[PDB]
Order: structure tokens, then C-alpha cells, then sequence
């Protein structure tokens, strides 16, 4: 999967990488993807450029929101997705991201929508196995 | 829905916020989503890093382009999507964004593809109602 | 299509622009979209903010990775996509992007999910021809 992580500049570079390592670890744990199946883009913003309210659920976030947008091939069940959300958030708590401050989205495509390099579609050529 | 707003750094922080407010008000109006269902990432770029032509439709833009990418759950009609486009653009006109300079894309997923916080899938658990 | 190109800040503005030209030419060649059907967002990051390993395929990348995310209408066949992946990658080699540092993903929607300006959905009204 390709993960876009958008967070705020008040967080140190060290914590940004901890955040990314945690998100990856969680995905490996729950999806059982190769440990080197890691593709992430981290973008830091001024806090005012991320606006994430509470959807009417009655809680408050700090300004240090972390938005995690997972682009991944279809196939995973609802329950597997619930576990993804849980593991990501649980992995982040001990490195300093509160549960209230994490927002996660999943967007799906097919195995034939990926190229990992060299102009090749490795799921189509079978150079990479499909989960 | 999760809205990525990509615009140009020459716009002031106030006009940036106004643009975000306008997109949000437009979606509330047309989609009848909760007022606090507001999730937005604004990213400012140097004007040269956004390239948006006309697809051969026969018009020109200024460099102050605003690209709006709406990630929302499936289920809205074609006609409703048109009302969204129209509303977003109309709302942005008085804020200093010309019709020529707006570009909007919609990418869909399902309700189970969302976590609004706390590592929970609120639509799946029933904590939030699915429109 | 809307193309998000994320790359690293070591690359010059000239090369960034040549990369964007290359990707667009490849897409015109393979997809046969109008020459001015060009919509791209180019974002430069600290090298440490883009992490792209090898999916366990047994190669190394330079830190100067280029991620290309194509958001486009559904309909293109598996082979057309394979052709896109290849055209893009070979277009970039001469301008200085090694085939090991290119990662491409495609995420699909429908013709009624686009507005090219003026609050109108041009594929739906007929003003723009469906590819």
C-alpha cells in the first residue's frame, strides 16, 4: 500500500519518523505484508492548514492532527480494516500521538494498478505475489 | 469526507481559510452532512508546481489555481455531484477565486473505510449514522 | 487525469519540470488524451519524508525517489496500464530518473466525478468527450 501521512510542523523530525515507523509496523502486523513493502509520503503542514473537527461526536483534538490516508488494493475485510485502525492508533499512543488526534482513511484499487519500479507491473508479471 | 485543497502560496492565510470555509459550507449545503464533519488538508505550492490547463475546452486560467479533491463514501447521485461542483465554485467566486481557476475531483470509498479518531471505525460500530 | 507527483528537494526546479513534462507526454502517447488535458501537482519533500523500499524484490533505490499517483477515470485495460507504467519510466530515464526510483499508482473514479472549471461537470454535459 501507499500511505500519505499529513501532520503538523510543531512535531519534531524524530517524532515524524517514529510516527511513520509505527504506522508501517502496524500494517505489517495486521496485513502481513512484506516488511520492505513500505511506501510512505510524509508532509508537514502549519497547524492551521489541517482542519479536523469531531464529526459531532463531542470531543476535542489538539492542533497536532495526524491524517493517515491508506491507498491499498481491495480484498481486505471490514474486520481486518477495523484492526488496521486499532493497531495504527495503538502504535502511535506511546510515541506521543493521542487517539483524539488520529484520522484514518482507506482508498482502494486493484493489483494491476501498481508499479514498484522499472516500468513493470509486478502483480501482473507475478514478480510479486498477491495477498 | 476528506478534502484535499491544493492552492498557491501567493494567497494569504486569510484567503486560504476563507476558501476552506467556502468549500465546507458548500458541502454541508448540498450533501447535508453534519456541520462538524469537517476534514481538510490545505497545501500551498509555488504557482509553478500546479499545472492545470483546459483539456482543450478553450479557456485560460490565472496562476492562482485551486484544486479540490473530495474523498467521500459512495452513494451520491450524478446530479448531486453536479450540484456539489456548482456550489463549491459559486461559493469561491466572492472569495477571490475565479471559475476558470477551480478544478474538482471526487474519489469514492465505503463507510467502513473511515476512522474519525480513537482507532475506531465509527460508521461500522454504529457510533455515527451512515447517510 | 489528475497526477500527483511527489519527489525530493535535491532535484532542481528544472528537472522537476522535466519530470512533469515527461509524465504528461507519456500519458498523452499511451492514453491518447488531449495534449492540454494536463493536471498535475508537483510536491517536493525532504528526502527523509519519502520512504520507498523494494517490496522485498531485491533492489536498492537512491534517496531521490519519485512517486507518481494517477487519479483517472475507470476503463483503461490492464495492458494499457502496463503500457503507461513503461512509457512513463522510459520517458524519465534520459531526464535523469533511474527506473529503480520510480513508483506509480493508479486510483480510479468515473467521468461524472470531474469538474474542469466553472462549476460544471464537462463529461456529463457532453462538453468534453469521454476517453
Amino acid at each position: 500500500p501507499l500511505i500519505r501521512i499529513d501532520l503538523t510542523s510543531d512535531r519534531s523530525r524524530e517524532q515524524r519518523r517514529a510516527i511513520a515507523d509505527a504506522v508501517h509496523d502496524a500494517l505489517v502486523e495486521v496485513l502481513a505484508i512484506p516488511a520492505r513493502d513500505r511506501f510512505q509520503i510524509l508532509t508537514a503542514h502549519d497547524p492551521s492548514d489541517i482542519i479536523a473537527e469531531d464529526a459531532g461526536l463531542g470531543f476535542q483534538r489538539s492542533p497536532s492532527v495526524v491524517i493517515i490516508h491508506v491507498f491499498t488494493q481491495a480484498g481486505r475485510t471490514i474486520e481486518t480494516k477495523q484492526r488496521v485502525f486499532a493497531a495504527i492508533t495503538e502504535s502511535l499512543a506511546p510515541i506521543g500521538v493521542a487517539g483524539s488526534d488520529v484520522f484514518i482513511a482507506i482508498t482502494e484499487n486493484a493489483p494491476h494498478d501498481w508499479s514498484f519500479g522499472f516500468g513493470s507491473a509486478q502483480y501482473v508479471t507475478g514478480e510479486l505475489a498477491i495477498p
